[PDB]
């Protein structure tokens, strides 16, 4: 069952062998993925966490971002660690509640503490639109139809050199795989299908880490939504995601009653399908039960190429046709060596006192505020634009702006950009050697707003910066909440932290 839009969400240790290799985990609502949490577009969300941690080699403090959702004054209620809270501890709650107005979609939510939601706690988050433009299209979207890919890992992330290629042990489709190494033929996941019907496939990376080259044999898949963002029909065979996009696509049941594979092949790690890793099963009502038989193609004809999408709305994209044709146009220096990313000459690590806690304690410009180089003002009601060329190792890296989706003028492996009708999303690959990917956005929304690569293991490595957007009117923006004052407080004395 899904829960929400006002529920508690419990964070616990367990163990897990999702692969058929048990290890410890950190958990949302005692599942792997966590509980779906769902409502309607415009809803009110209270999620009230009760952190339950105990085990300290996962970290028994936690944070959890609701990625893609606006958080338009409520800032405070973003998530992410030392930017906008301390951490709740354990033994403790915290009433996530906000409003999603004028968003509906697919997205998800995750541990926003360290590497902690690479251990266990991602789960999906969705939006539905009673009024959809794109209801027409299928018969069926529910609980059963989304598709969550995970990477898993048998080490514990606290374990992992900070600033290392990081390589997992099985690919997870919808909570289950086979590992790598060691390979088990342990339960693979089935999706169900009936012929003739049209489904709503809402597929989520929940990566820490990888990408994925995601296809159903024998099948194709019609894009309507990208990263919340309803686009126009794109009819392809194969799906390139990044870790944290979303894509819903439709699937048509109009195959023979079979079984079929379906493939999600990581660009590290197990390559292939020997034993039946990448994969899981579609299955139509009335086949037998037994595993595919299908072949994957040698090349697919019709892959996704991000050029291709265009929103189904008319969204345009704000400034001027041109490089630089904004108010505040932008162009990061991103970079990496010895084990450490760089922003702009600087590596982020987490301030003491949250960026938000800052500015509400009076700090009033990105000069003032900690850590010093690693936080940029932006200014109000003001065309954005963010060019993020590409060449630090480690790629290809998918950048994500909190608070905010955008306009992707310019795309991976493409140098012509588009200022007429680009896609809109808010997690994007930023591409290979020479690129100069570049996203725009207009700042209507004030507090401090997070920008990193979302390889979870880049962030920890320090490649991210904080827009304090609208610095001025942070304050009056975003009143908190009691139990949010608390926070800090409470987690610098369990921690013995003088602030
Ligand atoms: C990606 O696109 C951005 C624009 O969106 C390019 O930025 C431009 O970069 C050049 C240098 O590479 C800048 O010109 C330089 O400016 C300094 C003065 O600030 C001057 O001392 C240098 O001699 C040179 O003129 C320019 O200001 C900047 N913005 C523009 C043109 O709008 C960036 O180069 C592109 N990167 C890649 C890898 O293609
Ligand atoms: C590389 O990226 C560029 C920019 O996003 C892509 O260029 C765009 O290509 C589209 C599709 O061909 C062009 O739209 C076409 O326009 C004609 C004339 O209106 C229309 O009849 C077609 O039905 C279609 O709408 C679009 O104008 C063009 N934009 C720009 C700025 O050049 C390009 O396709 C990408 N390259 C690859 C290999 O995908
Ligand atoms: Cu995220
Ligand atoms: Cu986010
Ligand atoms: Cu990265
Ligand atoms: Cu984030
Ligand atoms: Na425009």
């Amino acid at each position: 069952a899904q829960i929400g839009p006002v529920t508690d969400l419990h964070i616990t240790n367990a163990n897990i062998s999702p692969d058929g290799f048990s290890r410890p985990a950190v958990l949302a609502g005692g599942t792997f993925p966590g509980p779906t949490i769902a409502g309607n577009t415009g809803d009110n969300f209270q999620i009230t966490v009760f952190n339950d941690l105990t085990d300290p080699s996962m970290l028994t403090d936690t944070s959890i971002h609701w990625h893609g959702l606006f958080q338009k004054g409520t800032n405070w209620a973003d998530g992410p660690a030392f930017v906008t809270q301390c951490p709740i501890i354990t033994g403790q709650s915290f009433d996530y509640n906000f409003n999603v107005p004028g968003q509906a979609g697919t997205f998800w939510y995750h541990s926003h503490l360290s590497t902690q939601y690479c251990d266990g706690l991602r789960g999906p988050f969705v939006v539905y639109d009673p009024n959809d433009p794109n209801a027409s299209l299928y018969d069926v979207d529910d609980d059963t139809t989304i598709i969550t890919l995970a990477d898993w890992y048998h080490t514990l992330a606290q374990q992992e050199p900070i600033g290392a290629a990081i390589t997992a042990d099985a690919t997870l489709i919808n909570g289950l795989g086979r590992s790598f190494t060691n390979t088990t033929a342990s339960p693979l996941s089935v999706i169900t299908v009936q012929s003739g019907k049209r489904y709503r496939m809402r597929l989520v990376s929940i990566s820490c880490d990888p990408n994925y080259l995601f296809s159903i044999d024998g099948h194709d898949m019609t894009i309507i939504e990208v990263d919340g963002v309803n686009s126009q029909q794109l009819t392809v065979d194969q799906i390139q995601i990044f870790a944290a996009q979303r894509y819903s696509f439709v699937l048509n049941a109009n195959q023979p009653v079979g079984n079929y594979w379906i493939r999600a092949q990581p660009n590290s790690g197990g390559q292939g399908f020997d034993g039946g890793i990448n994969s899981a099963i579609l299955r139509y009502e009335g086949a037998t039960v037994e595993d595919p038989t299908t072949t994957a193609p040698t090349t697919f004809s019709n892959p996704l190429v991000e050029t291709d999408l265009h929103p189904l709305a008319d969204l345009g994209v704000p400034g001027q046709p041109f490089r630089g044709g904004a108010d505040d146009p932008l162009v990061l220096n991103l970079a990496f060596a010895n084990g450490r990313f760089s922003i702009d000459g600087v590596s982020f690590v987490p301030p003491t006192v949250p960026v938000l806690l800052q500015i509400l304690s009076g700090a009033q410009n990105a000069q003032d505020l900690l850590p010093a180089g690693s936080v940029i003002s932006l200014p109000s009601n003001s065309v954005i634009e963010v060019a993020l060329p590409a060449g630090a190792a480690g790629g290809p890296h998918p950048f994500h702006l909190h608070g905010h989706n955008f306009a992707v003028v310019q795309s991976a492996n493409n140098a012509t950009p588009n200022y007429v009708n680009p896609i809109w999303r808010d997690t994007v690959s930023i591409g290979g050697t020479g690129d100069n990917v570049t996203i725009r956005f207009t700042t209507n929304n004030p507090g401090p707003w997070f920008l990193h690569c979302h390889i979870d293991w880049h962030l920890e490595a320090g490649f991210a910066i904080v827009f304090a957007e609208d610095i001025p009117d942070t304050a009056s923006a975003n009143p908190v909440p009691q139990a949010w004052s608390d926070l800090c407080p409470a987690y610098d004395q369990a921690h013995n932290i003088s602030t």
